[PDB]
């Protein structure tokens, strides 16, 4: 049978024996307890631990395999459950998150599966009776797009923002229905306003159209 | 004691002895610098750079310690800092990110520390003084979420949105704030209707809008 | 110029190795690489790694493949930038993005130059003497999509319930019919005023 060879010096030339000393440096190359066994000679393979996208973990035995579930299942905290086409980030500076994401302009993200992005531009103010309001953060860098046309997402558990005329906070519904429900007072006090006048001589109010008749 | 065995051919067999040459390539596959000294046989091992959550990097020695850092403080430009439970992403096509978030459904995001997502529903329209004024984006594919009940986030710095009945940009604070100014103004404007409509009859209530 | 034939596996650190021990490490190795039973030529590694623009690369060792990860990404997290890191400097805070900055516990900053700033809570708005109060008052956190004089668009995001619960972000199509409903209402208080008159000032209201 085989019998091993002892006594032998690190290899140097490249027609040289090489000894396991060298051989074990190499396996702790690979780390993941990667190791030359002294009775047997047997090499341990690595085990390296891969995050898998539902809460649990994976063993794998070579680097590829770590490679590929790091490009299929993804990293701790970071994880996409698809087998759909990659994101793209086309932008310089651009991020592109999930399946089928693409991000096409300088500093966009692009966030979710199927999300797309179009060129950012500012929105100014706006015009109500006459009288023009100007906004806050009306020189975007860029967008972040949570969808694309027809396929948009909600953003949800959105704390309500700051009011005011400087303020770059996102707003939510709550804070829309106050300002709804403002309107609505309002006309209340409206209707009341147009009855009082009319009250005189067959004289009337009509609140579908705002008008007194006299 | 030891001697180096030369003139070695490429083992083929399992029980062939290998020489430097098949070995100094096994080492070039590792890469980050790790090689057979030409003079010596010593081997030098690879260094793999890694990147911190501090704005720093650190080098490491093997490639078990290169994974664990990438599952741990991140890569560069994603950086989650934690030692928490992993996110889930369960819904297919689903995206989570940060400890502790859950992506429950079909092409949901979840992002943050604690974000969880429940299924999304649309929101057709709203009717303010009996009419309907119906919106943009009504039959969402799926949601993201920045927190949950009771641990909501802000989200800062977003740019005023467009205002239109297409629109499905987000809104900031000072766009509202425009539109709760008109509706103070066009009451300034009501209580001088109601005050000089008084004048030429007699008294106007702003409390109630009586004349 | 000769092989030596019938070693068996080297234990001690000075005893010769054979190709079942070499064979061993080369699988550990992973994408392909081997030892030609043949010849005892070894191929190297093939790794497949996810470029930004939609392409893979191959490379050939595992330095090259951790260097691809930590520049042009992972398959389905991709940033395209060769500027500086992110950082995520709060506690389980994430920072996405070159430049981008977390800087508070339970923070998100998520795109290029995208930096946080502590979170406040907002609890009410007055119009017109009446105080009408938010959901969501007490954030945990913030989630910044850009930093002052570089703010961020948010797009494609579907309308959110509006109600006193609603904790749903609003997209522009509603702030629209809200102020619609607003210019409707004037025209409404316009016809009152006309018709009362019979000068009225729509600029100001004032019937004369
Ligand atoms: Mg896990
Ligand atoms: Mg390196
Ligand atoms: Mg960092
Ligand atoms: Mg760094
Ligand atoms: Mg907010
Ligand atoms: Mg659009
Ligand atoms: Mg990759």
């Amino acid at each position: 049978g085989p019998v091993a060879l002892h006594n032998v010096a690190p290899g140097t030339a490249s027609t040289d024996a090489v000894n396991v000393g060298q051989l074990g440096a190499v396996t702790t190359g690979l780390g993941g307890g990667a190791a030359i066994d002294p009775k047997t000679g047997a090499v341990t393979a690595p085990s390296y631990t891969v995050y898998n996208a539902d809460g649990t973990t994976s063993n794998v035995g070579n680097v590829g395999a770590a490679i590929d579930a790091i490009n299929s299942t993804g990293i701790k905290y970071f994880h996409a459950n698809s087998t759909k086409p990659d994101s793209q980030a086309l932008g310089a500076d651009s991020v592109a998150i999930g399946p089928n994401a693409v991000a096409n302009n300088a500093g966009d993200v692009a966030l979710g599966s199927g999300a797309v992005t179009s060129q950012a531009g500012g929105t100014l103010s706006e015009t109500i009776n006459g009288v023009t309001y100007s906004f806050a953060g009306t020189t975007p860098i860029g967008t972040v797009s949570v969808g694309a046309p027809g396929v948009e997402r909600t953003i949800t558990n959105v704390a309500a923002g700051r009011i005011g005329q400087s303020s770059t906070d996102a707003i939510n519904g709550s804070q829309l229905y106050g300002t709804n429900q403002s309107i609505e007072a309002l006309t209340d006090k409206m209707n009341s306003l147009g009855n009082t006048v009319a009250n005189g001589s067959g004289a009337s109010y009509n609140p579908q159209t705002g008008a007194v008749n006299g």
